[PDB]
């Protein structure tokens, strides 16, 4: 079914946890195999090593620029960017994993997960996604953001892979 996969992250050099995702491949398979192919890093890059780079408490952490390392990068499996794959799903509440973007159809491997409802994104950021287990690490990576996004601790994602 469905893939699930983890990150184990840290905050300033010491674990926090394993967060696990629940990948919507029933509905959103290109943009689920991304994020699959980008946590195992079978196609010799991914998350392994990047940063939670931007994070507002009461919002959404965000994280993948694995490129550039700072908001301004990333690439997908496919190529730089791909499409908008649909907007059926919607940004519920926390836990929901969805695409960062610049503009329509500007997926690369940025991506955030949500800790609260964020209905204003539906329709502008494709959902793909929900936290399974970790909710716990979510909130700690939240706590450690600001109201300009800037974090007060260095949040790296050590590892990451594919459970099922
Ligand atoms: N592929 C790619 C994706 C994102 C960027 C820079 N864009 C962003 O940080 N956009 C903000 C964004 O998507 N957000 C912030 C609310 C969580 C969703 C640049 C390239």
């Amino acid at each position: 079914g469905n893939p699930l996969v983890y990150l184990d992250v840290d905050a300033n050099g010491k674990p926090l946890g394993r967060v696990v995702l629940e990948l919507k491949a029933d509905v959103v398979p290109k943009t689920a195999e991304n994020f699959r192919a980008l946590c195992t890093g079978e196609k010799g890059f991914g998350y392994k090593g990047s940063t939670f780079h931007r994070v507002i408490p009461s919002f959404m952490c965000q994280a993948g620029d694995f490129t550039n390392h700072n908001g301004t990068g990333g690439k997908s499996i496919y190529g730089s960017r791909f499409p908008d794959e649909n907007f059926t799903l919607k940004h519920v509440g926390p836990g929901v994993l969805s695409m960062a973007n610049a503009g329509p159809n500007t997926n690369g491997s940025q991506f955030f997960i949500c800790t609260i409802k964020t209905d204003w994104l539906d329709g502008k950021h494709v959902v793909f996604g929900h936290v399974i287990e970790g909710m716990d690490v979510v909130k700690k990576i939240e706590s450690f953001g600001s109201k300009s996004g800037r974090t007060s601790k260095k949040i790296v994602i050590t590892d990451c892979g594919q459970l099922s």
